[PDB]
């Protein structure tokens, strides 16, 4: 079946996901359909109200010019269209940054956004690019991560730990005797959506899945990333797991075929959502 075939059908329904959508997404949305496809999943149809929204949004000071300034110097800094302090990338990640801030007005602009805004740029205008942004921090429920002084967050920590047990008793077991614990390497994976640390070819694929099929699409990876990477991790102590974690894990996606593979293996990775319901529920009383 095909992206062709599919979106053809897709522009004659507009309110309703045409079928064979996921299994597509899983092996990847083609790097020139993107732009198409990311606003389409999302919802985004070329709104003039936002549009306008936005052009008054880049208008308005905010606070937290010290934060998206310090975090847009090292948004993806080895990238021609990034690497300049001056160029016409950085400024308009510092208008979708800005204007994010000031639209959110409970949680403003977290630390770390300007890496998702950046890969959104990368395939599309800076105005769409902020409407895309604003769909997955609002309706894909991203933003209630942040709530509550990260409640949620938490809550998805004890949720992947738990299916860890599940599912990877011995690496649970492991990290049970180093009492390495899922906030120490899972709070960018949660929080960016991989795009802290992992390569663009990677991350780009993990949007696919994500504007498709919501965001527990991040427990899917995390586990593959974690099957795949065992006898790695089996192997190393406190000090060389989160090293693991932060350098050598994700130079190991750099490449389009090792990106391929591990979306793969993260799609016939099953979470049902009962058993994520359950580890919620164990954790909710808990606080």
């Amino acid at each position: 079946y095909s992206w062709g075939e599919l979106l053809g059908k897709w522009h004659s329904n507009l309110g309703a996901r045409p079928k064979g959508l996921s299994t597509l997404v899983k092996s990847g949305v083609p790097e020139a359909l993107r732009a198409e496809v990311w606003q389409l999943l999302a919802g985004c149809h070329d709104n003039q109200a936002m549009l306008d929204r936005y052009r008054i949004l880049i208008t308005k000071d905010s606070a937290q010019e010290s934060v998206i300034t310090r975090d847009i110097h090292r948004t993806f800094p080895a990238h021609d269209y990034f690497k300049d302090t001056g160029g016409d990338g950085q400024e308009s990640l510092y208008k979708i940054c800005k204007a994010y801030s000031v639209y959110d007005e409970d949680i403003g602009y977290c630390q770390g956004q300007s890496f998702l805004a950046a890969v959104l740029l990368l395939h599309m205008p800076e105005e769409q690019a902020f409407c895309v942004l604003v769909k997955i921090m609002y309706d894909y429920g991203l933003r209630d991560l942040y709530r509550n002084n990260f409640e949620d967050l938490h809550c998805k920590f004890y949720q992947l730990e738990r299916l860890m047990q599940e599912q990877l008793p011995d690496l649970h077991s492991h990290f049970s005797d180093l009492n390495l614990e899922a906030h120490m390497y899972a709070s960018q994976w949660f929080l960016t959506l991989f795009t802290a640390k992992f390569p663009l070819c990677m991350v780009f694929h993990i949007i696919d899945l994500l504007l498709c099929e919501g965001l527990n699409i991040i427990f899917h990876v995390a586990l593959a990333l974690l099957k795949t990477s065992k006898e790695d991790l089996l192997q190393a102590d406190f000090e060389g797991a989160l090293k693991f974690f932060r350098v050598q894990l994700p130079k190991r996606y750099r490449a389009e075929e090792n990106a391929r593979r591990l979306m793969e293996q993260a799609c016939n990775i099953k979470v049902p959502t009962k058993k994520l319901k359950k580890y919620e529920k164990e954790y909710q009383t808990m606080r």
